[PDB]
């Protein structure tokens, strides 16, 4: 909508107060004109027809519980935008400042969130398995990273390329959580998962096996469920990325950690320069090795650490 850029205030899903960039034209809309060609948040009104209505508010105050998921979707979209721009010199998901659109209140008790090819979509959860999914910065950045992957490598969402596509989203979702620096960790979705249970999440990158995911290639899932295990076999790549960043000894193989910024550089370069729609795990290892070589040199610690991390998870 055409109008002036304004600044509203509200609470997110977890009760935290924050400012949001809004647009004024009769009503105050969730439209942030300060990043690229806009970040726009919509109300799906418990339906599944998308995108719904651009979020409109009478007073620019967003403190109702109904407001909370939209406050977070909008705000964490802005944080993810800032991460890609400031850290990777990437302007929005297509690299050309595409408008970022998100809808909240999708369906009723919907325990999930996703990128549908064109926009972000967040359920409210059923209050038992999930609370509103946009309250998790790693969930928001995970799903927006799918948009990034769709415009770059284009990793097909099945089998190995699919598990890579998933891991890439867990990795950058986690790096975005660290960038924002509020209780960061190497698990996925903990802020919105199971309000009655402390310390759990959907997935762990540091210990995929915690939730039954493989942490080594010899344990890969080779069946047909979950598009050939895209959320299952990502554990193998997640563990390798965790090792590259943090270091550790995993099945007897020692890895020297090089830290989060370098992990982010190597994997962003792999994603955008080397990976293709059909890349398998072994091809990911070669892309990550070639990325690390471009960035730090072939004799570097960074290159040696990438080789060790993939060795540790059984990927040759
Ligand atoms: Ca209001
Ligand atoms: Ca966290
Ligand atoms: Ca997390
Ligand atoms: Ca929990
Ligand atoms: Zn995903």
């Amino acid at each position: 909508i055409t109008g002036t850029s304004t600044v509203g205030v509200g609470r997110g899903v977890l009760g935290d107060q924050k400012n949001i960039n809004t647009t004024y034209s009769t009503y105050y809309y969730l439209q942030d004109n300060t990043r690229g060609d806009g970040i726009f948040t919509y109300d799906a009104k418990y339906r599944t027809t998308l995108p719904g209505s651009l979020w409109a508010d009478a007073d620019n105050q967003f403190f109702a519980s109904y407001d909370a998921p939209a406050v977070d979707a909008h705000y964490y979209a802005g944080v993810t935008y800032d991460y890609y721009k400031n850290v990777h010199n990437r302007l929005s998901y297509d690299g050309n400042n595409a408008a970022i659109r998100s809808s909240v209140h999708y369906s009723q008790g919907y325990n999930n969130a996703f990128w549908n090819g064109s926009e972000m979509v967040y359920g409210d959860g059923d209050g038992q398995t999930f609370i509103p999914l946009s309250g998790g910065i790693d969930v928001v950045a995970h799903e927006l990273t799918h948009a990034v992957t769709d415009y770059t490598a284009g990793l097909i969402y099945q089998n190995e390329s699919g598990a890579i596509n998933e891991a890439i989203s867990d990795i950058f979702g986690t790096l975005v959580e660290f960038y924002a620096n509020k209780n960061p960790d190497w698990e996925i979705g903990e802020d919105v998962y199971t309000p009655g249970i402390s310390g759990d999440s959907l997935r762990s990158m540091s210990d995929p096996a915690k939730y039954g995911d493989p942490d080594h290639y010899s344990k890969r899932y080779t069946g047909t469920q979950d598009n050939g295990g895209v959320h299952i076999n990502s554990g193998i790549i997640n563990k390798a990325a965790y090792l590259i960043s943090q270091g550790g000894t995993h099945y007897g193989v020692s890895v020297v950690g090089i830290g989060r910024d370098k992990l982010g550089k190597i994997f962003y370069r792999a994603l955008t320069q080397y990976l293709t729609p059909t890349s398998n795990f072994s091809q990911l290892r070669a892309a990550a090795v070639q990325s690390a070589t471009d960035l730090y040199g072939s004799t570097s610690q960074e290159v040696a650490s990438v080789k060790q991390a993939f060795d540790a998870v059984g990927v040759k």
